[PDB]
């Protein structure tokens, strides 16, 4: 299984932080064979963060339209992502489940249209404080992930992401869970090959500990991701 | 009065190759800045090609603003990232964000307020729907609307529809009554107020002699070269 580190800036940036940290991350000698690092600047910065990354550093955006082209003002559908060679996309990521109502089934219809444009798609799910205190973990994650499971085709296109809103032994736990929910539909091969993400909070810290289960093969990073010490993280899952 | 205002809102529409043809014919108008401002509105990605493409003499903005700031907004484009971008204009309120997208009159107020703190230029939305209309309740719903009143261009989206240039108008009066009870008569005959409905080449003449009709914010007709005579159409 090939490992994934992924930054999601967020709702962060100027043209002029992007320029200094895109320098201290290209400085980096990093191995795009051994793993995938994608960056995902917010809309409006994503030619100027292309432009400045070197071509070993993938690139995608934060969130895709639910419908193709038409009359959807703001919207950015996927078949626009396609013709711009925007090579990757977060879906259903919690602040857009919370703050902007998006449904199991806006996830859904995203990771479709993303992946018939082929896109590819790194789609997120977790359970909240409240959920995890109820025993809900698996509750809410198994229902998260077969609204969307049947949909699932390979680990080249598809990325799984499980962040908690709360050890790494149970977070392994839950990732091994994860893993038998995609395999009874999409079968061992692809199970194992595609490569599902810690996204609960990654930091230089956790990284080292987490990576080394069975079940984590990378993250979704957020605030860490905005720090030069990224580099760092990158380098514990190369 | 007042300077013309006509505006094209791509939508989610376009590819590198079609827009760069648009383009092409857009900067080949020959159109006097001082009888109206042109602002094309393409899609967030799409926002630096098109700058990059479009003359000077055209303005450029975005189809939607966060109404949050920076920060653990994941998908958002906050208005401080606008500004540093130097993008001029952002649409907020447009009724397919309150259709498909939750978008209400609360979300309309906190992006108008985020984008005016970063010195932003605002085209706000709003519209009565085809029930409040039928009451005959329009004047009762744009006076509320209107929420944001205490730079700003504002477009009357005839929800009901959704889409003649008499019944545009007689809400564009309106619309311009209730700015200067709250803003004063200065302000009230200063501010651009556009149709919003379905603008084409066959009623974009019609509309803009009506007396209160500034402008359009353009759809589906904005993605046609001809969408350059409805720019005319105001000179």
């Amino acid at each position: 299984r090939k490992y994934f580190v992924a930054a999601n800036w967020k709702c962060n940036g100027t043209l002029e932080s992007i320029k200094s940290l895109t320098n201290s991350f290209n400085n980096l000698d990093f191995d795009p064979s051994k793993l995938d690092v994608v960056v995902f600047p917010v809309s409006v910065h994503y030619d100027h963060t292309r432009k400045l990354l070197q071509s070993k550093f993938s690139t995608g955006i934060q969130n895709v339209s639910k419908f193709g082209n038409g009359s959807y003002t703001g919207e950015v559908s996927a078949e626009i992502a396609k013709d711009l060679n925007i090579e990757y996309v977060i879906i259903g990521h919690y602040e857009r489940r919370k703050y902007f109502h998006e449904t199991d089934e806006d996830v859904r219809e995203k990771l479709q249209a993303s992946l018939k444009n082929n896109l590819k798609a790194v789609v997120c799910f977790g359970e909240s404080l409240e959920q995890r205190e109820q025993n809900k973990t698996i509750e809410v994650i198994t229902k998260q992930v077969k609204a969307f499971v049947d949909l699932i085709d390979n680990f080249d296109n598809v990325i799984l992401v499980y962040e908690p809103l709360w050890t790494p032994e149970q977070a392994q736990l839950v990732h091994k869970e994860i893993r038998k929910i995609v395999k009874d539909t999409c079968g061992e091969k692809q199970a194992n090959q595609i490569r599902i993400l810690y996204g609960g909070s990654v930091n230089t810290e956790n990284c080292s500990s987490l990576i080394q289960q069975e079940d984590i093969d990378g993250f979704l990073v957020g605030n860490a991701s905005l720090k030069e010490s990224f580099v760092d993280i990158i380098k514990s899952a190369m």
